[PDB]
DNA sequence: TGAGGTAGTAGGTTGTATAGT
RNA sequence: ACAACCUACAUACCUC
């Protein structure tokens, strides 16, 4: 291997191999009357394990248990969606289970997790929410405290051992009333909770009215209302607080500051305690992970936790190219772009002012200068508020070669931001917004806006230098909406990624992308590749955001086989990688950690040293390229994103683009894009 | 709307198996 | 519940 080896710890710990009594659980038969449904079988079975108590988990059509029947509720009744059933338990003996059997250890692990939860529940000082355990005050001030602990997990190996996973976690508690909060000179909190339950509101403002006068819609006093429900006992109804249901922060609602509790944010506490942060440097996290594991191991009698370690590899650093070698995409602004054509940009200024700020103009002129390309700056002399007549000014501008517009504006409300983007999109004019209290020293902001204005005009700002197996990299993502999704793709064409493009996403019902929409989108990207290279890709790299639904690529993969195109399919999850810590030395991004076959972690970005990185977990779902070669290419593709300028995304450019793309479309809609080139990244 | 990221609180989702015959 | 993920706070906070 030409890559440097390193050892790492995962945040997992190996514990004892299971004993006899743990492998052979009390089995049981479940007789539900009225007999269950079909979509309601498992859900009711599980609600029976919780209703039976003890270390019980469902197994097939019944349940397994690490508890004696003599402490199990064998006769009872639970009410599901409409129907009221009655259960009865029949001890079907005590059969042994098999750690190798995938779906059997699913039960063993299930029980392990249940064991862990009950042992924790009986501990005195600790607070336990699900699998998170908080055990120690970590910080505190007047009225608030932060508890420290860790979310945990206990599962069973294929090889019959217990596995403990630990990751440090914090909980912020505020226990003072809003009245007291404000009386001690603190600022208004954006959100606020009921003192008598969990209902939490957004806090609009304080009221000048009197509680005992504030007439409650249909009845009595603001105060008398609350008094009625006995909420003033051992409390003081304070002043009037106007709040709003966060789902529709319009209609204001009367409340008492004596009965609201602030919900605090890390910054409301960094104001008090100061220098208090909830993210950890990786070495502090590693230390605390080890401490916590040892703490629990000692309350658990499953052996001494032995931190599991893996072999990691430092991947080669990507050589990023502008017109000349660059180290981040913003440097292309100084050196020149990878490939700049003739381009024309327009300005729409929506403060009271007029004309291109000279420093932006010069920055642009310099950038095109270094690149040896022509630039023609235009200025829209029309206002969005001129209604339909505005459109004639936009059409005029596109009919003069304008490829994108810079919008100089005061901060716009989200509604108006979308309204405007859309409005310019109708005329095939992608837009970059730049907020207008703006000063030349605010450099990272306007230089990023510039990088975006250029991607939106179709310029390729950077490309890779290197040899990769795949000449086409395409990433697939689903949806930028709640009750339905989108599903689209973005594209790194050429082995250098010399071109980036997107494809119009297609509305769908859930996560799963219709088998044929997958192949459709893929075909779009192959035709893109063909008219750039005059030929078909010899090999493609296929990437999905998140899990890959069962054979949703099956149809697309056979079509590729038909056409004689080679391929790999990788699933890229943002969660589920846990943590990775060097045993010795620094940790730099570019970290590759093989796990099982067809799977590995990739530490793609490390940069904000006050926080701990979260590795991507990747699964090799189809194809037979060496894991390490996939890792190498994914990693480098990380560096290809044009619109970030000063920091690389954690995701490979195509998956990061696909994400951004389905989010934009879910926000703006699918209309107004017929006249927007697919090389113009309108959505960055 | 500058954009990369790690951390929280409060309130959400889809994908999975699940019979009958 | 397991698994993968969304939104609000948040143009927040940290970072360049
Ligand atoms: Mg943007």
């Amino acid at each position: 291997n030409h890559l440097g080896k390193t050892e790492v710890f995962l945040n997992r710990f190996a514990l004892r191999p299971l004993n006899p009594e743990e492998l052979r659980p009390w089995r049981l038969e479940v007789v539900l009357d009225p007999p269950p449904g079909r979509e309601e079988v498992y859900p009711l079975l599980a609600q029976v394990a919780r209703r039976a108590g003890g270390v019980t988990v469902r197994m097939g059509d019944g349940l397994a248990s690490w508890s004696p029947p003599e402490v199990l509720v064998l006769e009872g009744t639970l009410a599901r969606m409409g129907q009221t059933y009655a259960y009865r338990l029949y001890p079907k003996g005590r059969r042994p289970l098999d750690p190798k059997d995938p779906g059997e250890r699913s039960v063993l692990s299930a029980l392990a997790r249940r064991l862990l939860q009950e042992r924790l529940r009986r501990l005195e000082g600790v607070w336990v929410e699900g699998l998170a355990v908080y055990r120690r005050e970590h910080a505190r001030g007047p009225g608030w405290r932060v508890l420290g602990g860790a979310v945990l997990d206990l599962w069973v190996s294929d090889s019959g051992a217990f596995l403990l996973e630990v990751d440090p976690a914090y909980r912020i508690l505020c226990e003072m009333s809003l009245e007291a909060w404000l009386a001690q000179g603190h600022p208004l909190p954006k959100r606020v909770r009921n003192a008598y339950d969990r209902r939490t509101w957004e806090l609009l403002r304080l009221g000048e009215e009197d509680p005992k006068e504030l007439p409650l819609p249909g009845g009595l006093s603001l105060l008398d209302y609350h008094a009625s429900k006995g909420r003033l006992q051992g409390r003081e109804g304070g002043r009037v607080a106007w709040v709003a249901d966060p789902k529709d922060p319009r209609k204001p609602i009367p409340h008492l500051t004596g009965l609201l509790v602030p919900v605090l944010t890390l910054e409301d506490l960094h104001e008090e305690e100061g220098s208090l942060a909830l993210s950890l440097p990786w070495e502090e996290r590693r230390r605390r992970t080890r401490e916590i594991a040892s703490w629990i191991g000692r309350r658990l009698g499953l052996g001494t936790p032995e931190a599991v370690r893996a072999q990691a590899y430092r991947l080669s650093i990507p050589k990023l190219m502008g017109r000349r070698a660059v180290s981040k995409p913003a440097d292309a602004l100084r050196v020149g772009f990878y490939r700049a054509q003739e381009t024309a940009l327009a300005l729409l200024r929506l403060d009271g002012a007029q004309g291109w700020p000279e420093f932006l103009r010069r920055a642009l002129l310099r950038a095109f200068g270094a690149s040896g390309a022509s630039l023609r700056l235009h200025t829209l002399h029309a206002h969005p508020s001129q209604g339909l007549a505005f459109r004639e000014a936009l059409r005029k501008a596109k009919e003069e070669g304008v490829q994108a517009v810079l919008v100089l504006t005061p901060p716009m409300a989200w509604e108006d931001r979308n309204r405007l983007k859309a409005l310019l999109l109708r005329e095939g004019l992608p837009s970059q917004i730049l907020n207008v209290p703006l000063r030349e020293e605010e450099r990272h902001r306007w230089e990023n806006a510039l990088l975006g204005l250029l991607a939106k005009a179709g310029l390729q700002v950077v490309a890779l230098s290197g040899a990769y197996p795949a000449e086409l990299a395409v990433g697939f993502d689903a949806g930028g909406r709640e009750s339905f999704r989108f599903g689209g793709a973005a594209c790194a064409v050429g082995g250098d990624g010399g071109h980036l493009l997107w494809t119009l996403p297609e509305a769908q019902a859930g996560e799963r992308i219709p088998q044929e929409v997958v192949w459709d989108l893929l075909e779009e990207t192959l035709w893109a590749f063909r008219r750039k290279a005059g030929r078909l890709p010899s090999r493609v790299l296929l990437l999905r955001n998140g899990r890959v639904p069962q054979d949703e690529f099956a149809l697309a993969l056979e079509a590729l086989a038909r056409e004689g195109i080679a391929y790999d399919l990788v699933s890229v999850r943002k969660s589920g990688g846990g943590r990775v810590y060097p045993v010795q030395g620094r940790l730099a991004d570019g970290l590759y950690v093989p796990l099982e076959d067809k799977t590995f972690l990739l530490l793609t970005v490390h940069r904000d040293f006050r926080g701990t990185p979260r590795p991507l977990k990747l699964v090799h779902e189809a194809g037979d390229t060496p894991l390490e070669a996939l890792a190498h290419q994914i990693f480098h593709l990380t560096r290809l994103y044009p619109a970030s300028g000063f920091a690389f995304p954690r995701l490979p450019a195509p998956l990061h683009l696909a994400d951004r793309l389905v989010k934009e479309v879910g926000r703006l809609g699918i209309r107004h894009l017929k006249e927007v080139d697919r090389e113009k990244l309108f959505f960055v």
